[PDB]
């Protein structure tokens, strides 16, 4: 029913943990083709680190060994766990202990951005999202099962589309 | 770039006429969903009224009779003759006389702007631009078979998509 944005696509908060399979899950409010999400953070804090506070953040694991610079661990999938957000915009640290992990940062925001804006970059038939369709904002770790037995927290958030 | 600029989507010119059911008619070399096109307008010029060349035109029928201000009548179709662009930004000229002809203004061109961008709207599936489609540039009096035995000329132009 929208096109444009920001649009919220939410109805209660969307909450997401950092292990056990725990994604914030929901069924959009509208229908469309999606440029963007931008989740806007209300409460809670992740980490992919739980011996220490220094890591803990609204969407991924600040301040991390030798990744400062890819602090971001969340994706937005749909109802089958493929990614939809971020497909653009993101680069990734590709060091083998944690390659598979999928830390990625974004110019422009950080793991404690009050809002996180991600692209999907261009689409194709089947991103539509329908009736059907559910999206699900996960932590990166938990996402690819990749040391998330050391995760612990929880964030709430809206979640904001940009239609096209 | 090919997500986000403007992107060639023909090879050679498409060129149409202003009658004879004469679109110029071509198989885009790049599939997705569009936003808007552009037209560039290459050589030629067409006409709604054949016995001068006053109205001599890239895009529809200048200078012309009570529509000064109305003076573009070009429609992008896919293979149906739906119409595809413009679907928004466009103010159609409704003098009962010529309504069905469907002629009218976008702001910030005329009939003899160089360059045409039309609008889409948003994207629903159907509007996918893939391996079978073909896009059609038509004049719209051939389109709408309005008054079209008076009209002249053939316009070709080059046309560019902007994806999603
Ligand atoms: O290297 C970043 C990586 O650290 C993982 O934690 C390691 C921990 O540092 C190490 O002492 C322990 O032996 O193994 C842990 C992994 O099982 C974090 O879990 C991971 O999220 C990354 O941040
Ligand atoms: O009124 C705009 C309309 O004019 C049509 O031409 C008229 C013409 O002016 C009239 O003298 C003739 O006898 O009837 C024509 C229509 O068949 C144009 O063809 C049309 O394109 C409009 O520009
Ligand atoms: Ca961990
Ligand atoms: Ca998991
Ligand atoms: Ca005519
Ligand atoms: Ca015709």
């Amino acid at each position: 029913q929208r096109c444009g944005g920001w649009v919220k696509l939410n109805t209660a908060p969307v909450c997401f943990s950092a292990k056990g399979n725990r994604p914030g899950s929901f069924t959009p409010s509208h229908h469309g083709f999606l440029k963007s999400v931008k989740l806007r953070h209300l409460r809670g804090l992740v980490t992919c680190q739980s011996s220490t506070d220094a890591h803990d953040s609204y969407w991924g694991c600040k301040n991390r060994n030798g990744f400062h610079n890819y602090p971001l661990n969340v994706f937005v999938t749909d109802k089958h766990n493929k990614v939809m957000f971020p497909k653009t915009g993101a680069t990734y640290y590709l060091d083998p202990y944690v390659i598979k992990n999928r830390f990625y940062g974004v110019q422009g925001y950080n793991a404690m951005s009050p809002e996180l804006v991600l692209q999907h970059g261009c689409n194709s038939p089947s991103d539509y999202i329908g009736p059907d369709s559910q999206l699900r904002v996960w932590y990166g770790e938990d996402l690819y099962n990749t040391m998330e037995s050391d995760n612990s927290g929880k964030v709430c958030a809206d979640v904001f589309g940009y239609f096209v």
